[PDB]
């Protein structure tokens, strides 16, 4: 008697500590399905919106995971990412990570809530208090926007063989995620990119298969892959309504990397949506 083949059933991952969850790589074989809600409360007053990440459960329940919001006054551009929604949405500054862009809008870095290595701190520069780099996002600029979707590359800390994330605590400009990519120090990192949208001559549009989870065309819709493994979707992000988007991630990413990446797409100068 041969054994039956059963269909794979999705199981709801559970959440205890939110910070612990947010840094935990999606396990092998498991997709963490979420939605991001842009809350426009306060925009009438000149306030940047708060974005809420909720786990999108099979039973239909929505479990709060993270919130993100752009800081009022910086002459670059940055977001705080927090496990306290009230504090973030109401003007506070507690955070487990933060998303920083360059002047141009084309480069972003995701850090954790450790110490900036430019604070006059000699004491700290040595073990475990220093700022961790979690992700770097780079957006390509183009020739008047040559009738083509956004191109992005994403760099993250590499994984060990017990499938946990290394740690990258840059002490100088030489050791950032962006630096190691540019200088081809690729032992300690992973290079991801957005999956190429395929031009469809019938629809006269660029398309990807989001498998039912994205329903509206948008310049912000994307999927992230390892370049040499294009069938395996590492994360996907896309519009389902005016102020709501899905966000799904897989190994190696954790919620905070994926959310941070998604948030970077909302900022963009070349501001389109």
């Amino acid at each position: 008697a041969p054994s039956p083949t059963a269909p794979e059933q999705p199981v709801d991952v559970e959440v205890q500590d939110l910070e612990e969850f947010a840094l935990r790589p999606a396990p092998q074989g498991i997709t963490i399905k979420c939605r991001i809600t842009r809350d426009k409360k306060g925009m009438d007053r000149g306030m940047f919106p708060t974005y809420f990440l909720h786990l999108d459960r099979e039973d239909g329940k929505k479990v709060f995971l993270l919130a993100g919001r752009k800081r009022k006054k910086s002459k670059t551009s940055n977001y705080l990412i927090s496990v306290d929604p009230t504090d973030l949405s109401r003007g506070g500054d507690s955070y487990i990570g933060k998303l920083r862009s360059n002047l141009m809008g084309t480069k972003f870095t995701v850090y954790d809530n450790g110490v900036n290595p430019q604070k006059a701190s000699s004491s700290t520069l040595e073990s475990g208090t220093l700022r961790q780099e979690l992700a770097a996002v780079c957006y390509e600029t183009n020739v008047l926007g040559f009738k083509g979707p956004r191109k992005m590359s994403v760099i993250v800390p590499g994984m060990n063989m017990v499938h946990e994330r290394v740690s990258i605590r840059p002490r100088n400009e030489h050791e950032t995620l962006l630096a190691r990519w540019q200088n081809k120090n690729t032992e300690s990192i992973i290079e991801l990119q957005n999956k190429t949208p395929v031009w469809n001559d019938d629809t006269q549009s660029y398309v990807l298969n989001f498998h039912g989870r994205v329903t509206q065309a948008s310049v912000k819709n994307f999927q992230i892959i390892h370049g040499n493994d294009p069938d395996y979707i590492v994360m996907q992000f896309g519009r389902v309504a005016e102020d709501v988007f899905t966000m799904d991630y897989n190994y190696p990413l954790c919620a905070l990397q994926a959310f941070a990446i998604a948030l970077s797409s909302f900022d963009s100068k070349l501001a389109c949506e």
